[PDB]
């Protein structure tokens, strides 16, 4: 670890929508805003007008652009686009002071993709190949940086969220040691393609949700930067709405809200942060038998909605199909390092997180753990 001063607070974003980081791409640079994505693979930029997006990738103003003349279709479960392969040069302005060729999908057509207000103009897939589009050769912007650099092949992530737009950092090639307190503590990636990592306990205010740990990874967990909510498969999600609501019920609230599809309201600054419980997941640890633990907030899985006298709220954790997903109502508690060269993704609490006088976003251990091996769904 060290000072990376020139990439802290590098990130921006509006509330409820992705974090985004400034980029260039072409000769001379265009400028884009890119949103910053650990579940995906691809570097894809707008490249055509569209209503949503105020500036695009124009290939024709860029000498040193070159086209692949491939196609590249990508359909998502919800929006989809459609573009042609090409590279250029890279640079990160607020960034590791190196620029690197890259595969970019320019994009040409897309439907539901780009969102109205959201400042960004493409997305930085930081993913592994395995899950890129239209196949795993074509390399992710990552792989390539390193492959032509010095950087060290790990990026980390602090994103901070809100209680006015959001921001963070990305430091690129290294650990800043400013952006967190306390140890880093660090779970093995199971596998390269998504950020896949192992839970193996759950704790509602230290209750134990007490299910079978494979319940907790059916049919993945992953790390997701462009994910808003912590996303639980369906059995994980019954059960811990239930403890929530039995921590909470000093207030009763309507069906609605723990739907996430009704707000609730306090009056400006009376938010009953206490009554509602903590949520700890316990990751497998890197020594045999050991997990650690870490454990979010309130402040994190209820997220402002602003209106222009009432701060109000919408449930941010939400039932999965494609098993856990740790969005950014788990990564705002920390500081996320992404150890691609060891394999392991570390967390911290963050010294931005957003907490109250009393209670804190957590990161603990070790804690013995027996046959974790058997958490991971084969
Ligand atoms: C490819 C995909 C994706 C994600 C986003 N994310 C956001 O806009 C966003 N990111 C962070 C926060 Cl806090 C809030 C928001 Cl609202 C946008 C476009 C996009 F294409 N990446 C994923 N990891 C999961 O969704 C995928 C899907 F295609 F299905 F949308």
């Amino acid at each position: 670890t060290g000072s990376f001063v020139e990439m802290v607070d590098n990130l921006r974003g509006k509330s409820g929508q992705g974090y985004y980081v400034e980029m260039t791409v072409g000769s001379p640079p265009q400028t884009l805003n890119i949103l910053v994505d650990t579940g995906s693979s691809n570097f894809a930029v707008g490249a055509a007008p569209h209503p949503f997006l105020h500036r695009y990738y124009q290939r024709q103003l860029s000498s040193t652009y070159r086209d692949l003349r491939k196609g590249v279709y990508v359909p998502y479960t919800q929006g989809k686009w459609e573009g042609e392969l090409g590279t250029d040069l890279v640079s990160i302005p607020h960034g590791p002071n190196v620029t690197v060729r890259a595969n970019i999908a320019a994009i040409t057509e897309s439907d539901k993709f780009f969102i109205n207000g959201s400042n960004w103009e493409g997305i930085l897939g930081l993913a592994y190949a395995e899950i890129a589009r239209p196949d795993d050769s074509l390399e992710p912007f990552f792989d390539s940086l390193v492959k032509q650099t010095h950087v060290p092949n790990l990026f980390s992530l602090q994103l901070c969220g809100a209680g006015a737009s959001v921001g963070g950092s990305m430091i690129i090639g290294g650990i800043d040691h400013s952006l967190y307190t306390g140890s880093l503590w660090y779970t093995p990636i199971r596998r390269e393609w998504y950020y896949e990592v192992i839970i193996v306990r759950v704790e509602i205010n230290g209750q134990d949700l007490k299910m079978d740990c494979k319940e907790y990874n059916y049919d993945k967990s992953i790390v997701d930067s462009g994910t808003t909510n912590l996303r639980l498969p369906k059995k994980v999600f019954e059960a811990a709405v239930k403890s929530i609501k039995a921590a909470s019920s000093t207030e009763k609230f309507p069906d609605g809200f723990w739907l996430g599809e009704q707000l609730v309201c306090w009056q400006a600054g009376t938010t009953p942060w206490n009554i509602f419980p903590v949520i700890s997941l316990y990751l497998m640890g890197e020594v045999t038998n050991q997990s650690f633990r870490i454990t979010i907030l309130p402040q994190q899985y209820l997220r402002p909605v602003e209106d222009v006298q009432d701060d109000c709220y919408k449930f941010a954790i939400s039932q999965s199909s494609t098993g856990t997903v740790m969005g950014a109502v788990i990564m705002e508690g920390f500081y996320v390092v992404f150890d691609r060269a060891r394999k392991r993704i570390g967390f911290a609490v963050s010294a931005c997180h957003v907490h109250d006088e009393f209670r804190t976003a957590a990161v603990e251990g070790p804690f013995v753990t027996l046959d974790m091996e058997d958490c991971g769904y084969n």
